[PDB]
């Protein structure tokens, strides 16, 4: 059984695969924040701008098994078109994402990507693993495909992240009342340390889902 | 001898490698348009928004040999930092970019990308070949790494482009008085045909060189 907040088909707004058509499956619930604004000030992760509470979003609901979830995901894809790709996010997807769901997605011809905070062990069979480390949280996933760090966070050892085993190293401006400020920072960082690339949240500029 | 409009160090604004730190070497001159406004209305390529006339830009000038040009390019890179990468553009870089310049850059530890209109044969030794086919120009480069097509153009055969031998297929909204309009078109195209990804000119939103 799976608790999904919302399922929608759009272009990936951020990360190394920005611009790529994909179905986003946003799981409900996270392990680093309840989702309530009264808890944010003392949460482990306090800068989240995503609503992952409940199952009331678009195509959201409580799915009984993987095939029921895959059917909904596959249904959102343009008929007769290949290159099927799903992004598992939330929320923290590793709270619910299991192997039976992964096998069912691969069976449907879907490539699987995951956006995880890195505080939980991930499934190796996932095609693209994106880790976004939270500074005040433990990081148990020290290898993957891309490391997308949101800056700035206090207690952050940014240069130490480059020692990890990832193919892509990105910094992403923290959105909020200081987005433009943090963007300047991220750009300045990459230029000074060219190992890092900029991850822009393009979907917030293009105003797309 | 090389005639270069401008050489500047920034983050790549568009394409498959958006956000990646790189030195941009903008060669002067093009073969599909003279650069004169008086010639635009009758040109093969009429939507160019780039100044490539002369050598009066930042770090621009006539470079006698490859070593002189490479020295300026390398000089823009952060001292002590690796991951050296140069994007050869213009203008049409294949009007000037030869093998000695490639070998000199490779000897300087630089990875080489190229932005070309595809009307001229390219050097195979170039690490990243990005082709942006113009609708009313011959396309002799039918293979490479990145096929970044600017839409919409009249007489364009968009679907046929996807048959070519490229790893990435991108559509990029034609900037101008209808950029927001073209962006919606591009987004719609990728969603209807998920082989294509969106190439957004991020540097025009982030306001960076
Ligand atoms: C909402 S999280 C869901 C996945 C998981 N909980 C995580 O933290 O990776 C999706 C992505 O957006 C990033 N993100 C969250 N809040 C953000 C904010 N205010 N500004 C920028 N990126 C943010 C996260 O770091 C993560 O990379
Ligand atoms: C200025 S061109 C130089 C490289 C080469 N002359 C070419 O056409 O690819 C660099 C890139 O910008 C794109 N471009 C030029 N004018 C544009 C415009 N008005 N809107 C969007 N992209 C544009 C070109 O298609 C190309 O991909
Ligand atoms: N376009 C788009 N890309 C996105 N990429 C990632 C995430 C996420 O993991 O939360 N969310 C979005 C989103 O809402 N829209
Ligand atoms: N940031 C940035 N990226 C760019 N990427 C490509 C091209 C080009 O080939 O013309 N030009 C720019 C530019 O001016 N700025
Ligand atoms: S870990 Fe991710 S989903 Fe959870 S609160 Fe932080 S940003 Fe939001
Ligand atoms: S071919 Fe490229 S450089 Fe030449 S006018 Fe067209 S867009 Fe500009």
């Amino acid at each position: 059984t799976y608790a999904v907040k919302e399922i929608f088909y759009t272009l990936q707004g951020e990360g190394a695969n920005a611009g790529r058509p994909a179905v986003f499956c946003r799981f409900a619930g996270c392990n680093l924040w309840s989702g309530r604004e009264e808890d944010r000030a003392q949460a482990v992760c306090r800068f989240c701008d995503t609503d992952f509470v409940g199952t009331d979003g678009e195509n959201g609901g409580k799915f009984k098994d993987a095939d029921a979830l895959v059917a909904t995901i596959a249904g959102l894809w343009p008929a007769g078109e290949a290159h099927r790709f799903v992004v598992c996010t939330g929320g923290e997807p590793m709270l619910q994402l299991d192997q039976p769901l992964v096998d069912a997605l691969h069976a449907a011809g879907f490539g699987i990507a995951i956006e995880t905070n890195g505080s939980l062990p991930v499934l190796e069979s996932i095609d693209w693993i994106c880790v976004s480390p939270k500074a005040d949280a433990p990081l148990v996933v020290t290898k993957g495909n891309e490391l997308k760090v949101v800056i700035p966070q206090d207690n952050q050892r940014l240069a130490d992240y480059a020692k990890l085993d990832f193919e892509y190293f990105l910094v992403q401006p923290m959105d909020g009342p200081s987005r433009d400020l943090n963007t300047k920072l991220a750009i300045d960082w990459c230029k000074r340390h060219p190992q890092w690339r900029l991850s822009m949240q393009t979907h917030k500029y293009l105003n797309i889902p």
